[PDB]
């Protein structure tokens, strides 16, 4: 026992990651699996995501926030404020409502937990009220990603956290599609968890392709560092 939380100790090195997502958007059903690893030491994620079942009815960038904030770098001075690591290995439920301005919405429920050596993110996603010739269903989003601040605060009733931020998705005409995120996280386990002060995560993301993958897919590099304390 060496650190503020027991869960923290699980992230000192490279950790394999699995991601399974079951999705319905305006009826169109689809699944995605992803494999890679994260090193929370540097706040770094490497991940490749594969369309397993269905035709992908939405642009890949719209799924990035849905498809493991426990891999965020918390510097030494902020170690009392890492809720995400503290809840491990049992993990946490992560729930969102995602409002795409002038378009539809995603509701997501995910379990993020260790299954053995592997950190695993299991998600259900329902999207509704998307327009047929809109920026999502019309695949009008650039295949790229912006840097964002993710604002975190303690839930003063639930032993968990409330997270708020706004994603900016580039549209290929040079304009921006906003996606407003309302997020809550709650421990799966009964163990004590860290209830943070107000702070944020500084996020950066690179989207690429494997030139040796014929399936519909997204390669993702991510770096996330906690700040604001």
């Amino acid at each position: 026992d060496k650190m503020v939380s027991k869960g923290e100790e699980l992230f000192t090195g490279v950790v394999p990651i699995l991601v399974e997502l079951d999705g319905d958007v305006n009826g169109h059903k689809f699944s995605v699996s992803g494999e890679g690893e994260g090193d929370a030491t540097y706040g770094k994620l490497t991940l490749k995501f594969i369309l397993t079942t269905g035709k992908l009815p939405v642009p890949w960038p719209t799924l990035v926030t849905t498809l493991v904030q426990c891999f965020s770098r918390y510097p030494d001075h902020m170690k009392q404020h890492d809720f995400f690591k503290s809840a491990m290995p049992e993990g946490y439920v992560q729930e969102r409502t995602i409002f795409f301005k002038d378009d539809g919405n995603y509701k997501t429920r995910a379990e993020v937990k260790f299954e053995g050596d592997t950190l695993v993110n299991r998600i259900e996603l329902k999207g509704i009220d998307f327009k047929e010739d809109g920026n999502i269903l019309g695949h009008k989003l650039e295949y790229n990603y912006n840097c964002h601040n993710v604002y975190i605060m303690a839930d003063k009733q639930k032993n968990g956290i409330k997270v708020n931020f706004k994603i900016r998705h580039n549209i290929e005409d040079g304009s921006v599609q906003l996606a407003d995120h309302y997020q809550q996280n709650t421990p799966i386990g009964d163990g004590p968890v860290l209830l943070p002060d107000n702070h944020y995560l500084s996020t950066q993301s690179a989207l690429s392709k494997d030139p040796n993958e014929k399936r519909d897919h997204m390669v993702l590099l991510e770096f996330v560092t906690a700040a604001g304390i």
